[PDB]
Order: structure tokens, then C-alpha cells, then sequence
């Protein structure tokens, strides 16, 4: 492509010549243009180590790599930074595990504890459809749940969507949290039925025999959905996934499951549900992907399909963090 | 019982004294005290026969032969009554099938007629879910169902309930309706799915597997179920079915299903939804058992669970009547 070059070209005179803005922009829109243009990739990753944003270039010289296997600017690049970032990703889930450790030595009676964890059981329903452009407030999720009386000027869909989380949420810590190691097909059926079954009765608890798109994702086709799903919850038990990282395996659980797309609705709140499952039988707290993060989610999603699962695992991990952070603010609050 | 032969021994002293008021709270007084009490029945079939109430003084003189069978004076009564009231039902029957020729004779395509169809189809969804103790207005139920936003000041339960109803009957319709004389399991499962799916999905298409009570009825157990709906479906699709009478047949299946009670809920609504199928594969419009019938419902069904369904087919078939008179008005008006 001839405009691609052009961006590319005109970007690396902007750096060179001394840009306050850096021309960023211009180098985004070299790769808008072309996002398997591998010499945009490589120069982009140098630009990114010069903001000292080394995880950013490690992940653009992989890119280029599975583009062009043998470009040499990417491949030393690589091998530099490949062991760099193993390393600051090992170190980060070191500093979640201390932050865990601080939360699972406080005893499950404290006072101060409850009161956070009865707050944010609202916040986690709310953020969980929030996320997917339900439209009703926190006041609106906390008043449906308490009287079980609809809400004014509200779609009963909408509505009904709070009732299918508090639903499958109550069935999970009731029946699903006691059992550690053992899931089946069974118990997502389970989960996706109380998700959506107040919304779409007639599809809730069983798999789509439609193929659809997912934002830019094509999930695999109906008649190969069951198959993959069987392939899923062998990984899920295998012993490969026990030796996992917690907040790895729980984002590869998510991640999988809403490339699977096994229902036609509904596959990323019971995929959070699943993800949040696998957490707290490996006691870590339930954690929330925070309405505002939606961009940020899709982003290191698409790249998670192009081949690149990282920037997502990481993503859970900071998601985390942010929740081990507000835990230990209120409960050392209060 | 000392208190049972007093009622009746004031309640005869009453009658041919000579009362305005007919003592007839004496009577039913008595049968209050005793329901069983063989002469209290035949004495106050007697008084309904001077009252121009045969098919009453019938009931009562059936009632008492089922307690005492040697009763002579039941007996002598029945002997008169059993053919004259087995004339009148089969004349009643007579009159509904002519109002049913003048509404078949109608073209579909008619304009005056659909105008009707169109405005009475939210006044069934009304009916059978007000006689359950449903709050939801004409009004109310209109805007549920055309906006799909939920109405101030209602439990979603009662707002999920009409939607339950409108999924069911568009199902029927669409589906059940073209096949004539052929249903199963999996039929009357898809409706109560849909029935009941919007309000509790967990129990919606599925057997209960709790005994409950039904009134003062106490269906089959849990157990017994599958067994007493396998023999329904039979039933249905057997040859003697058929040869009944429509209005006859469809409140048959109405009684059979209310009285297995196959659901933990949504049994009666299910099965007024299949009685209306059933009259409308024989090609009679679909009838409305009205809120406010409520009371005379119960009793005839009470009545059919003591051994004599007539009533209750009576009852049906006054409510057929009551709906071919509403349709022929309007059609006519229009
Ligand atoms: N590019 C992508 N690749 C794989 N999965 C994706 C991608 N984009 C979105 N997803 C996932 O698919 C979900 C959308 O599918 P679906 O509508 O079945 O889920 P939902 O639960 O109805 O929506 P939400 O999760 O927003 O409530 C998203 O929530 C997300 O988790
Ligand atoms: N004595 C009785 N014997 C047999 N069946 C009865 C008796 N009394 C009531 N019924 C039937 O059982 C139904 C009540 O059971 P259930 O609650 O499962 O039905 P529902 O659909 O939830 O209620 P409704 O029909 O009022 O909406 C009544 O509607 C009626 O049709
Ligand atoms: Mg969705
Ligand atoms: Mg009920």
C-alpha cells in the first residue's frame, strides 16, 4: 500500500525531527491503514520503548512476527524484550498475590468486611450489564432486587437482566463455589439459564444454532459449538489448568468461553460469572470489569483472536488489582 | 350429626310454612354442616325443582347416590331427572353449535370481525391472569405489550406473567394450531415454557417434583405424574376424544390437566390456553372464563373432584355461549 508507507515515512521524520505531540497519531494511522504493515509494527514498538512502555513494543514485535517470521528489526528486537516482559508480567502477579494474601488473612466474620462485601455485590451486577449498554442506575438494581417491583420508565428486558445475574450469582455461591476442581457443561447451562431466562426463556440453558458475529469475532458454527465446548471443559479439569495462575486460568476461562459464543445472548456476563467462579474457589475475591473499561475490554479482545491472548490476562490481572485495592481501602476504612 | 338433621328439620318447617325468603340458606346451612348428608340433598333437589332448577336438583340427586346408592327417594327422582336433564344439556349444545355456523359462515378476511379479534385478544390475556389475583388494567397490559417498557407501580412478576401469556399464544397459534387432531408432552411443555418461563425459567417446561394442594384438591404425586400425563396425551389423541363434543372435549382436557396439575405453577393458564387450542382446531373461536367467575369456577371444579364433571361442562359451555354473544354484537355492530 502506497498511503501506508506515507503515514509510516512521515511518522519517523516527526520523532526524529523533535515532536512535543510525538506524532503517536501518525503511527496509529500508518497502522489503521495497514495493521499487518510489519515495518510499521517494529518502528512503533521502538517508538514505544523510548516511552518507556517496553509490554506495548514486545507486543507489536510479536505481531510482526507472526506476519513475518524472518524481519530481522522485529526478530532482535524480539528476543530482547520476549524475556524482559516474562519477567515485569511474573513480577506484577507476585505484587497481586501479596495484595491476596492481605485480604484471605483477614477472617470472613469481620464486620468491617461484610459491609464492603454487601455494598459491591450491587456494583458487581450493575458494571457486568452496564457494560453491554443496560441503561438503568445503581439506586434502579438495588430498588428491583430489594421489592421485586419494576422500575418507571424502564425496558422490562433490561429489567430482567438484573433479576437473571442476581438469579445465577445466588446459584453459584450456593451450589457451584463448595465443588473445587470439578465443572461440567451442565453447570454453565445452569449458570446461562438464570442469566437469561427471565430475558429469553425459549434460548436460556442451550446452545445457539445460528452463526453470528461478535463484534469483529466469528465464533465457531453451531454444529461445531457442542465440540468445542466438550474440548473446553476437558481443559477446564485438566490438570494443565490446575497449575495455571488463578487470575491467568480465570482469564483464559473468560476469554475462551466468549470466543466459543456457545448462546446466542448472554455469553460474556456468564463468561464474568465463570471467570469470578474460578477466582473464589482459588480464594481470591470476585473481581469487576468496570463499565468504563468497555474500549479498553473489545481492544485486547480483537487482539487476543489476531493471536496474542497477553494484553487480555493482563487486563484481568489490572482488573484485580483495582478490586484488591478497593477492598483494603474500605475495609481498612471502616 | 345432631346439628346436620336440625338445619334440615327448620329448613323443610320453613319451606311449607310458607316463606318468602324460601329458607334456602337453610338448606345450604345444612349441607354446610354436612355435604354428605344423604337426606339433606334429595330434600333440597326437591325445593330446587319447585324453582324450575332441574339441573341443580339433578346434581343433588346424583350427589346422594354416590353416599347412599339405595337411597328410594334420590333414586326415584334421579330415575325422572337422569334423561330430562340429558335432553336439556344436549339442547343447550344445540344452540351453541348455531351460534357457531353464524360466526364460521363469516369470511376471515371480514373487517368488522378482525376489529374485534384484534381488541378482545388483550381482554383474554386479562381474564386469565386476573383471576389468578394478577392488578395489571386493560390499559396496563396494552402498554406492557406493544412498548415492551414496564408500568409504575407493579411487581415484574405480574408484568412478566403477561408477557409469558403473549409468548404462549402467539406459539399456539403460530405453531400448534395447524395440526389437527395430533399433540404431546413436548407441546403442552413449549407452552407452559413460555407460560411460565418469564417468571421462574428454572421450573418453567418441566414436571414439579413437590406435592402441593390446589384449593381444597390434592393432585397426583410427583411420581404419579409423568405416568397420569402419559395416559392424558392417550386420551387427547384417542378416537373416543374426537367423537365428543367440541366445547365438550375441550373442557374435558381443561378439568383432566387442572386436576394432574403437572407444573408447581401456571397450571390453570396453560390449561385454559389448551382448551382454547382445542376449540379452535374444531373451529370455534377461542372463549374467556371472565375474573369475575372466579367463585363459580372453583365450585364446579370442587364439584367435578367429588364425582360429577357436568357442572363444570356446563360451565364451559355457558362461558362459549357468553363468548359467541359478545362476537356475533360486535361483528353485527361493526
Ligand atoms: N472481538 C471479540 N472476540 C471474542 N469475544 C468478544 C469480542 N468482542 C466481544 N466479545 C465478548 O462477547 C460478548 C458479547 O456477546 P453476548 O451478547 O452473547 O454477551 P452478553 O452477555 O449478551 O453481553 P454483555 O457481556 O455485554 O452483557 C461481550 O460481552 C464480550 O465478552
Ligand atoms: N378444586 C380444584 N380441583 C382441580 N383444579 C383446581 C381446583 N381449584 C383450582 N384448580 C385449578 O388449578 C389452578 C391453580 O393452579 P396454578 O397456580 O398452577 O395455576 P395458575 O395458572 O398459576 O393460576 P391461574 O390459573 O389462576 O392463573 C386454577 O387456576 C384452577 O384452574
Ligand atoms: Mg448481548
Ligand atoms: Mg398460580
Amino acid at each position: 500500500s502506497l498511503e501506508a508507507r506515507a503515514a509510516l515515512n512521515q511518522a519517523l521524520e516527526m520523532k526524529r525531527q523533535g515532536k512535543r505531540e510525538k506524532a503517536q497519531k501518525l503511527f496509529m494511522h500508518a497502522l489503521k491503514m495497514d495493521p499487518d504493515f510489519v515495518d510499521a509494527l517494529t518502528e512503533f514498538g521502538i517508538f514505544s520503548e523510548e516511552d518507556k512502555d517496553i509490554i506495548q513494543a514486545d507486543y507489536l514485535y510479536t505481531r510482526a512476527l507472526t506476519i513475518s517470521p524472518y524481519h530481522e528489526k522485529a526478530l532482535v528486537n524480539r528476543d530482547r524484550t520476549l524475556p524482559l516482559v516474562e519477567e515485569i508480567d511474573q513480577r506484577y502477579f507476585s505484587i497481586i498475590d501479596s495484595k491476596v494474601k492481605k485480604v484471605m488473612s483477614i477472617p470472613k466474620g469481620n464486620s468491617a468486611l461484610r459491609r464492603v462485601m454487601e455494598e459491591t455485590y450491587y456494583h458487581h451486577i450493575y458494571h457486568t450489564v452496564a457494560i453491554e449498554g443496560n441503561t438503568l442506575t445503581l439506586s434502579e438494581i438495588r430498588h428491583i432486587l430489594e421489592t421485586r417491583y419494576a422500575v418507571p420508565g424502564a425496558s422490562l428486558e433490561e429489567q430482567n437482566e438484573v433479576i437473571g445475574m442476581h438469579a445465577a450469582m445466588k446459584y453459584i455461591n450456593t451450589t457451584l463455589v463448595s465443588r473445587i476442581g470439578s465443572v461440567t457443561i451442565s453447570d454453565v447451562l445452569e449458570i446461562h439459564r438464570r442469566v437469561l431466562g427471565y430475558v429469553d426463556p425459549v434460548e436460556a440453558g442451550r446452545f445457539r444454532t445460528t452463526q453470528v458475529l461478535v463484534g469483529h469475532h466469528i465464533p465457531p458454527h453451531p454444529q461445531d459449538v457442542e465440540k468445542q465446548m466438550q474440548e473446553f471443559v476437558q481443559w477446564l479439569n485438566s490438570e494443565e489448568a490446575m497449575n495455571l495462575h488463578p487470575v491467568e486460568f480465570a482469564a483464559l476461562a473468560h476469554y475462551k468461553l466468549v470466543y466459543i459464543h456457545p448462546f446466542i445472548d448472554g455469553n460474556g456476563r456468564t463468561s464474568r460469572l465463570l471467570m469470578n467462579l474460578i477466582l473464589m474457589q482459588a480464594g481470591y475475591p470476585p473481581i469487576t470489569i468496570r463499565k468504563e473499561q468497555r474500549s479498553d475490554y473489545y481492544h485486547v479482545l480483537e487482539a487476543a483472536n489476531e493471536g496474542d491472548v497477553r494484553p487480555f490476562i493482563r487486563f484481568i490481572a489490572k482488573c484485580t488489582e483495582t478490586t484488591l485495592d478497593t477492598l483494603l481501602f474500605a475495609t481498612t476504612e471502616y
